[PDB]
């Protein structure tokens, strides 16, 4: 049975919710993103409207292989009608195609869910700017004060100085990146460009790529991995085992691996500079642990919300504890009063 904070009062409408069967009451069934926990229960049997992004619609066909004849695609930054309600989709600057929903309720109440997100001052330029909120349904995975990390730029000049200094000390180096899921392509993609290589990986993992709507993305991956020096592999692989199996099948053209695991927050976080970072080695493999995050740090949630200045904040994550559920009520009270809202 669909919980409350994934149902949108006075609509037939719900959010992230493919697991239940069949909602009572739902005539639309909004997804924010491709992320398994939140499309958890869709299908090619799937058979209700479907409404999302253009590129999380690519996705949904090509990889689950739901009908065409249930996908709605929506453009961004555009007011559109759904069974008579108005709703606009606004970039989440968290995965490819990850978006957030505002709902214009019949009633004059206005509804903003993030879905996952990572806050950036560039929202409060929006067509969030334009009128007042009375509901904000908040990705609260950061919400505390020692979820710190730095910028995802600082990150990538980091990563991109890192493997641009190993290959060129040693041109026999291969350098592999771990991922489970879309988002993060930065990190892979800046790497490969600073070597001049196009980056290699699975059938597989080229089909997820080419749902994406990346500008000349022909230019930029490839299935061959023998002509690139910048490999994919599943996240599981990243580890000293499965990088020295990884090296063996290379045909002695490479002597050494340089690998990144781009994490969340780690409790290094709190001790540890980015500038700082120091892999882990045994022999001719080195991997890194980067904290290249797609969610709000604390600081940038707080300065999104305070900006917003919500009537009432449901929280979608962290749900499960009331120590949870305390620990972010206290936050949230805090920042109205310090606000004045
Ligand atoms: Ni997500």
């Amino acid at each position: 049975t669909c919980p409350f904070y994934k149902k949108i009062p006075g609509t037939g409408f719900t959010v992230d919710a493919f697991q239940y069967g069949v909602v009572e009451g739902c005539t639309a069934y909004f997804l924010t993103h491709f992320h398994s926990d939140h499309y958890a229960g869709l299908s090619k049997h799937f058979t209700f409207p479907v409404y999302c992004s253009e590129i999380t619609g690519n996705l949904l066909k090509n990889k689950l292989h739901v009908q065409e004849q249930y996908i709605h695609p929506l453009p961004l930054d555009t007011e559109c009608i759904v069974n008579g309600v108005k709703v606009v989709l606004l970039d989440a600057n968290h995965c490819p195609g990850a978006v957030m929903i505002l709902f214009y309720l019949p009633n004059g109440t206005v509804i903003l869910h993030t879905g996952d997100f990572r806050a950036d001052p560039s929202m409060e330029r929006s067509l969030l700017a334009d009128q007042k909120v009375h509901m904000l349904y908040l990705d609260t995975t950061y919400c505390s004060p020692e979820y710190t990390f730095p910028s995802q730029q600082e990150v990538i000049r980091f990563a991109i100085n890192t493997a641009f200094e190993a290959v060129t000390l040693n041109p026999h180096a291969l350098v592999v990146c771990g991922t489970y899921s879309i988002g993060k392509e930065k990190v892979f993609l800046a790497i490969a460009d600073v070597l001049g290589s196009k980056v290699g990986m699975s059938q597989e993992k080229y089909k997820t790529l080419q749902c994406l709507n990346i500008p000349e993305i022909n230019s930029l991956i490839t299935t061959d991995m023998c002509s690139s020096l910048v490999h994919l592999l599943p996240m599981m692989q990243i580890n000293f085992k499965g990088l020295q199996s990884h090296l063996k099948k290379c045909g002695g053209k490479y002597n050494q691996i340089l690998a990144f695991r781009p994490t969340g927050w780690t409790h290094s976080n709190k001790f540890t500079r980015i500038a700082d970072v120091i892999p882990q080695t045994k022999g001719n493999i080195s991997i890194y642990g980067i904290p290249y995050s797609e969610h709000s740090s604390y600081l940038e949630m707080k300065r999104f919300v305070q900006w917003l200045k919500p009537q009432k904040i449901i929280p979608t994550v962290n749900v499960g504890t009331w120590k949870s559920r305390s620990t972010m009520e206290k936050y949230f009270r805090e920042w109205k009063l310090e606000a004045g809202y």
